[PDB]
């Protein structure tokens, strides 16, 4: 079946303990970090439910290395295109993360440096949502270059029910080192936030990506076409209305590319 | 032995048809282009023999989906920061479109922001990371705008070593070089009758190891040391699911 078998590559768990699921995520955090000899984490954070939950858990992480006699650093940073509307639940979670660092580098003159020059380079203006991934590939870069200032990896927030949508950019938030949230759905996310103690405007605020201009704060929902209860469902092996697996099957398969390193010859995934 | 693993997982022939290799390889390209409903490709031309074997690659390939009465088209794009050789590759390979974005004014803009916001100035490998992930969004945007996909220059003897950037030139759509070695790269070239300037531990020591030839304890050890370092570079991001990284 593809239900199943999506739930098998996705990771999911239809049933999980918030408590253990934590325990996992910040030990799976702390080995990585030991193994490699890095000194810590760097993670964009938005104000949305997914980068206060693997921001969190990153803090935490840090916290046990140096409880152990450990050396490990957190810096947060936020990567506004300008001024960013919900700004404010931006600082409501830097306030619920509390991480050791807190930055800021604004990706607005980077993006129009690359839009005026593409411009005058082809004749053809962007596309806003062209430009909308050149700003998330834009914070990947600005990420990176903390990260490799400062010794540290750089954090992904890519979960499950984004994972069976591909709804994400290549190498733009697609583009980290370790992933914490991989294989919680998104009502299980908000679970742990809860866990967490976190905010509930935080978890209860409507998902978006944010990358338009022509229309910000764009919801998740208005763009894929399904809600985020029915992909849960799916994702946790519930049974749907036929409507809701074809339809998410179909995006699964169209998006293969997303989940997978550059295709070779010898690759079958895409044949 | 992690000699023959490493041929294995790297795709390496230990003897190549360069003739049947260029076909293969052509045919991989117009397969992939029509499965996914692609109009064509992009490839950052640098004068460099790997992203002029590809570039030519891309070309007889798209001819020959025209040919076949198809819709197909190759964008090659210079990416300088602010010549002679990407130029002569030119006059090789022969693309629909020859294109480029100077990446200078982009690279520049996010230094002084990063300057202005840090404190600090970016060192030099920094820096270079930035130019090779700003040459990636570059291709991508391209692409982006005209439903091409963007072809990536990655070969066993630059994945042996990790020698690239994660996102930067490593950051394509697909890779039409994968399994070949420097010096079969080279043999490639020459049989599409490409000019000698363009395709030309030791090197040839990389291409003895991948191609399983009998190599001294030294360039063996080290190699290995290198690939399991580099890992990471041809893995999707890791998670507590993945073990490869342990
Ligand atoms: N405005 C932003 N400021 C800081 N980080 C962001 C911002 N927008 C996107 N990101 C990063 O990209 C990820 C994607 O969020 P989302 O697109 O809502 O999944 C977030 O979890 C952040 O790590
Ligand atoms: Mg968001």
């Amino acid at each position: 079946s593809m239900q199943e078998k999506i739930m098998r590559e996705l990771h999911v768990k239809p049933s999980i303990d918030p408590k253990q699921e934590i325990e996992d995520r910040v030990n799976f955090l702390k080995q990585y970090v030991k193994k490699t000899g890095a000194k810590g984490f760097v993670l964009g954070i938005s104000g949305g439910q997914d980068s206060t939950l693997a921001g969190r858990l990153a803090q935490l992480a840090v916290e046990s290395i140096r409880e152990e006699g450990g050396d490990a650093q957190f810096i947060a940073v936020r990567l506004p295109h300008g001024t960013q509307q919900d700004e404010d639940d931006a600082q409501l979670a830097l306030k619920f993360i509390k991480p050791d660092k807190s930055w800021k580098f604004d990706i607005k003159s980077t993006v129009s440096a690359f839009s005026d020059q593409y411009q005058q380079e082809t004749g053809d203006q962007l596309t806003d949502f062209n430009k909308g991934n050149v700003k998330a590939r834009t914070r990947m870069i600005a990420q990176y270059a903390i990260g490799g200032q400062e010794g540290l990896l750089v954090l992904g927030t890519d979960h499950a029910a984004e994972a069976v949508t591909g709804f994400f950019t290549k190498y733009g938030d697609g583009g980290a080192d370790l992933l914490p949230l991989t294989g919680l759905t998104k009502r299980q996310g908000r679970t742990l936030l809860k866990e967490l103690g976190a905010p509930e405007r935080l978890y209860l605020k409507e998902p978006t990506a944010d990358l338009l201009d022509e229309k910000p704060q764009q919801s998740d929902e208005t763009e894929l076409g399904i809600s985020y209860d029915e992909i849960d469902d799916y994702l946790e092996g519930k049974e749907v209305s036929a409507k809701v697996s074809e339809a998410l099957e179909k995006r699964y398969s169209m998006t293969e590319h997303k989940r997978q390193v550059p295709a070779s010859m010898f690759d079958d995934w895409w044949k």
